């Protein structure tokens, strides 16, 4: 009679702990959603959904949201905590997607902010601001020069420009050698992003470039946004242990 | 009942709900810790499989032994993919990725009927603006009605294979199809570049969306006839083959 209903309800509490352990948020609420006297039933199914919901949509965690100011610093934490997560939960292709536009947002928002008017932003896309001095212009074209590329002031930028403007401004940045590990893995997401290639995880030395570029990722995100607290790099481990003191 | 008989059973339903929910690591989850469970071996193999090709976009074995064609077989199984993912309501992810599979398809057509329009270098497709003069000459006036400046340097992405098209086949069926595709150029923009929150019910973004899907579905019915229909319900045949084994 209650044997058996206690028996279902530990044991339903122990597989939530595997699941949720491998971040399988959507299963958990799966096994706990029609469970009628479950102990903290209600907050659990509350919390679960909206964490499955703020990953499908992209929804900036609300204990980031509510911390920080800075949008841009919020997009580019709440994408890392992602990236990792998937990487955590060996989603490689994901994660070796991802990367490069993070660390093409991160670079981007930090020449904005320290370089304002340097960078335009038109229709969501970046160019440079025609208005730049050719004092800044000259030194650009050099090193597209460098590239084999001509200087078109309409172009979009994208890494290579922004690592360029960068090497111009303060080429002493650490930006600059972080950066090296997400180019490390370029070719290999232009394969599986663009010409839909299996990840051979076991080719190429490939398990540990994905690694890196995502290690990568946070010690850009301690250079661009120090004023990030340590604690909330751990956010999925936090969310967690907080599942596990409700079961 | 033996203890161990009722706890089959409760995983028996549990398996069957996360996997109709296209859940199979999860599944997978449940059923590694079982020891004694009827199929046992098989599920954890065949979940297990399924999990990593998944993972790592390797083609699925039975579309590798129906189908010949290794452009037919990427693009229906990233199409695969693409509509799994959206059935469980991962729409900034579909978002995303919906681009790069409809690039894929007509990058694949115009390489068949243009051979010599396209370069690629390391992987990536430019204009082979040498020695195609008479369309470069169209091109640019295209892009010059724009007030859009030819640049032989970019990638060739979306826009520019739909102009490759408008020009060289207007009548293109897939051209028609594709429009659907573009129109969630911006909003794609806005999620995987900006890192914006994905508002499913601004500007219509769900029918956008459910629209640029269908579209992929429409030009592989274009590109490759020969698919049939039961394939592009793959996980369906799937979870039938899974619930033989737990029944």
């Amino acid at each position: 009679e209650i044997n058996i209903l206690s028996f279902r309800e530990a044991m339903i509490r122990s597989q939530i702990l595997g699941l949720i352990d491998n971040y399988d948020y959507e299963g958990a609420l799966n096994l706990v959603s029609n469970q009628k006297s479950f102990r903290n039933g209600k907050l659990l199914r509350k919390k679960l959904l909206s964490l499955t919901k703020q990953i499908k949509t992209h929804e900036v965690f609300p204990e980031i949201n509510e911390k920080y100011r800075d949008d841009a610093l919020k997009k580019s934490l709440f994408h890392y905590l992602l990236l990792n997560m998937r990487y955590n939960r060996l989603d490689v292709a994901e994660t070796l997607i991802r990367v490069k536009s993070i660390a093409e947002f991160i670079l981007k928002t930090y020449i904005e902010i320290h370089w304002p008017t340097l960078i335009i932003e038109k229709d969501g896309k970046p160019y440079l601001n025609d208005e730049d001095n050719l004092s800044f212009v000259y030194k650009y074209n050099l090193l597209l020069e460098k590239r084999k590329q001509n200087f078109d002031v309409s172009r979009i930028l994208g890494l290579p420009a922004f690592i360029d403007i960068l090497t111009i401004l303060e080429p002493n940045s650490q930006l600059l050698k972080e950066v090296n590990a997400v180019n490390d893995i370029n070719g290999l997401r232009n394969s599986i992003a663009h010409n839909l290639d299996t990840l051979n995880l076991d080719k190429n030395k490939n398990y540990k470039k994905i690694m890196l570029s995502v290690e990568a990722i946070k010690n850009m995100l301690h250079i661009s946004f120090p004023e990030i607290e340590e604690e909330d790099y751990n956010y999925f481990e936090e969310k967690n242990k907080e599942f596990k003191e409700l079961l």
